[PDB]
């Protein structure tokens, strides 16, 4: 009824599937996801209780080094739907057809539920994120001609990477009201093109509900890639990043109770 993974006991990289009906597809996938981590004290913990659903990630890490300090951030603990690009987990259990061509996917919201609590104020996001790849089920990581696309409904005292190019309105729901926010867009070349949207409210709990198109289109349209719309939308990832070089401790706990994915009668691309 319980699953549980635990860093550093189950390894340098604990992950497992979110089964729940016992089929061979996973709902979801977990994964502690502490890429950029050479050592740490400390421990790193999520369960996910089958029965009420709830997400539960209790962080306590300490003497921090990095792998590489150039890549900023010390992980990525997550959650995700389809699937992810760098490594052979993958759930699709689920109403949307992930992956698929971006242009033939229908648009869909994405609502979670969550609450987070970084402690002594740890620089973290909470993103949402997608990797858009030439090949349908890629496994062995990303290309130049690829992109990232993130989505940050909440951060303290992180930046994206590159320049922000923009701001744009999108409408989504949060705590059952629809509200008009507004996101920052920032563009960067990292290996591949990454776009982020950093909206300019952070909201630090809550129920959040987003279009997922509005963000894509915005993706394709400022994108440099050639043949945008032959993308695959991958998978769909949510998690906090958190760290920066000067971090040496990071305390962290945060919940998850609800995501659903909502399809729409429309293309995602508009
Ligand atoms: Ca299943
Ligand atoms: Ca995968």
């Amino acid at each position: 009824k319980v699953l549980k993974i635990r860093y550093p006991d189950d390894g340098e990289w604990p992950g497992a599937p979110i089964d729940k009906d016992g089929d061979g597809n996973p709902e979801f996938y977990i994964e502690i996801n502490l890429w950029n981590i050479l050592n740490a004290t400390g421990f790193a913990e999520m369960t996910y209780n089958l029965t009420s659903g709830v997400l539960h990630y209790v962080q306590q890490l300490d003497n921090i080094v990095l792998r590489d300090r150039s890549n900023w951030v010390h992980g990525y603990p997550e959650i995700f739907y389809g699937n992810k690009p760098w490594n052979a987990n993958y759930a699709t259990d689920g109403p949307i057809p992930l992956p698929s061509k971006v242009s033939n996917l229908t648009d869909f919201y994405l609502t979670i539920s969550y609450k987070l609590e970084p402690k002594n104020g740890l620089p973290i996001n909470f993103a949402i994120e997608s990797w858009l790849t030439r090949e349908a089920w890629r496994t062995t990581g990303i290309n130049s001609d690829e992109q990232e696309v993130m989505i940050w409904i909440y951060y303290d005292g992180l930046q994206p990477a590159g320049s922000k190019v923009k701001e744009i309105v999108v409408p989504i729901i949060v705590n059952g009201t629809p509200v008009n926010a507004t996101f920052e867009v920032w563009k960067a070349n990292i290996g591949w093109e990454y776009v982020a949207f950093r909206i300019k409210t952070p909201i630090k709990e809550g129920t959040v509900t987003i279009p997922y198109g509005a963000f894509i289109s915005v993706a394709a349209n400022i994108s440099s890639l050639p043949n945008y719309t032959e993308l695959y939308l991958e998978d769909v990832e949510i998690g906090t990043a958190f760290g920066t070089p000067s971090t040496t401790s990071a305390h962290l706990e945060w919940w998850i109770t609800n995501i659903t994915l909502t399809p729409l009668d429309r293309p995602l691309i508009s």
